[PDB]
């Protein structure tokens, strides 16, 4: 009944001016993976609000890259009915609300296999190029990545099968009004950002994402 | 338990350019005053979310000019608890939350007596010059507004402080749920809105509104 | 200067409906594989178009798959020049515009492996589920494609790369004006079509294709 | 050695439901004839492609009504060469594409004798109605045409023979390539109609176009 959704991004950029504390570096990534424990998905840090799972981690030569799973109805339906929508198809519809709702990333962080802790969706994170590709096919969340090395593709793509045996048949189901106060949430605490679709535009292109994507930025 | 908040603004200004359909006229007004019957007030045209009632609507030179009274709680707590916020005292906090959420009216039209059939508060209305102003006391929600007929001032107080004495006390309550999911769907439909906060600067400077406003813009 | 473009898609359908002499078999496949010769990628039949050259064809569970690349800078002039467009980015332009005008392949057969003639882009071809998909980066353009067996995904990936490393710098230029005529000729013999989008729907859906396509249909 | 080919057809229709701004009426266009110059014939507003000129425009009860002359054997080849037609005699060929690829006029206005500027033949029009016929003799080109006042026949082929006499032997030479530039453009910027021949067929009977025409629609 739910729809596989595929996430895929740069949960960071290695030089690419993030503060002093938020930082990330190859050997600090190279000494957390594989994660100790999976890299639960969640809505916002809300940690009530799992969604998904993190099937894959890999450190490519930009930063570490992820490629997570979300298989929950309720978030689909929230969203569904939330967007008395003007402006498709179907899953496509799910697609394109999901994207532009909740187009960042942010990894948490409690150096050791532990050091990761979870993926938050949210609307901006705090790092640089952290704009995530959502889609019904890992192959198809990660082709907008075009920076990417090959040995990265391959790595994440054989990673993500086997992750998948394991919580396959897994939907996660955190509570319709769980999820939709999460959400107003998300908006209520961004109001305030001038423009967002600017920093979306400039995250996006530093991630080197690119072709016909549903994020509208 | 409920602030009472007052909201003050322009339901629309006369020669203002707004398109064919939406304009509105000082005979047309002059024809709608006083309402038949009462004005609620509900958040997004969503009529189950009935939060106040317009105690005036003043003919201003410049346009229909109302005031309302919003007393419930409950969108009081959904607002509070969403915010999980970072950033003054109090009820002051709620001032600021409502202002930045939901910084527009929008006036619904069914000329006669009954033309007027409710105002919504919205995050951006389709006619110029609808920005408010909120507040704990009708004469801080109507300060704000520098090109204010005097006549409108003295008697958008008169009125206001009879109205009230019916609906002394009332507290409207449409349901914590309902406001939750009314106010994401506020978000969800106004988020390819680009920039918006311009837009609310626009017409902030069209209405006249100028003083030490909560309004972040 | 040339942008390179990737085609992808079936050439066939195996047990589709296609009538008596257009059908193509498994066996018959197999038995052409690998081509004797390489595959020019030319426009609409016409054999002095030629714009670029077929990279893989991979025998799917469903019919042989191919990978093409169009290197032709003038194929790209023509068309942006010709579009005085109303209704984005750059080679997105030019993608949303092959796309769209040359949505289809065309095998030219003359069993052993010098069967496979060509291919030709061209509005509509004659045999079922030959919608293509075009996209600047090889995996971009197999990803719209649901239904393909991993294998084959695996081997086009494979071949592709290699058969590039040949042709690497190859750009062909046809010729400005034999490309307009041709373009034209591609119009002209098409025009009395009743609603061509009704078939590119449809053998869109036989081929599996599905996404965020440049694809209007 | 060109093929002298007549049009007719309605430039506009009185009380047929055109926009605001397309409308046409009796008094203006009673105020617009005689025009003060000659109308020349192009092909898509492209004013490059002068390929003949308007001979009679007669103010008819139902809308201004036209017979023109295309004196032009570059739109001839460009056709004759497109069509790797498949499927009747020999100009009849020409008129039989000519009227499936350019089955509409478009008159373009810049009151007084100096409103009609010139007539485009295009694919499809803005104003309804717009669907002409093209024949070898103006009678035939008018025939086809049930819904016309009597006397509009008696005065168009007054004046067309007598306007014949001017530009009488005069032949337009466009340049094939830009005649071949011009069609293509007509193709691409019509590629996202959905169907077309609907609206012809609309568009036809709106005329009162009955009768063996070319016309496959
Ligand atoms: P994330 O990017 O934060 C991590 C640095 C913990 O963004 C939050 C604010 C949603
Ligand atoms: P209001 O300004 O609409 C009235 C014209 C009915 O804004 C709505 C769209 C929230
Ligand atoms: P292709 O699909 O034709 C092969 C069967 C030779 O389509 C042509 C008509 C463009
Ligand atoms: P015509 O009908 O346009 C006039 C109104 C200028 O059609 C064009 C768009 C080809």
């Amino acid at each position: 009944r739910a729809v596989p959704i595929y996430v895929a991004g740069f949960l960071a950029l290695y030089d690419s001016g993030d503060p002093g504390e938020l930082a990330l570096d190859p050997d600090t990534v190279r000494a957390a993976l594989p994660p100790e424990n999976p890299l639960p998905i969640n809505v916002d840090h809300r940690a009530r609000c799992e969604v998904g799972r993190v099937l894959a981690v890999v450190n490519d030569p930009r930063g570490p890259f992820f490629v997570g799973l979300i298989a929950c109805v309720q978030l689909e339906r929230v969203l569904e009915t939330a967007a008395s929508a003007a402006i498709l198809s179907r899953e496509e519809r799910l697609l394109y609300l999901i994207t532009n709702y909740l187009p960042s990333v942010s990894l948490s962080t409690k150096p050791d296999r532990t050091l990761f802790a979870h993926v938050a969706l949210c609307a901006i994170g705090r790092r640089l190029g952290t704009i995530v590709t959502y889609d019904t096919s890992l192959d198809a969340a990660i082709a907008p990545f075009r920076h990417l090395d090959p040995a990265t593709r391959e790595g994440v793509r054989r990673e993500a099968a086997e992750a998948e045996l394991a919580l396959a048949g897994r939907t996660w189901a955190p509570g319709v009004e769980a999820l939709t106060h999460t959400l107003l949430s998300t908006a209520v605490n961004n109001m305030m950002l001038r423009d967002r679709w600017s920093l979306v535009a400039e995250r996006r292109r530093q991630a080197g994402i690119a072709g016909h994507t549903y994020l509208q930025a």
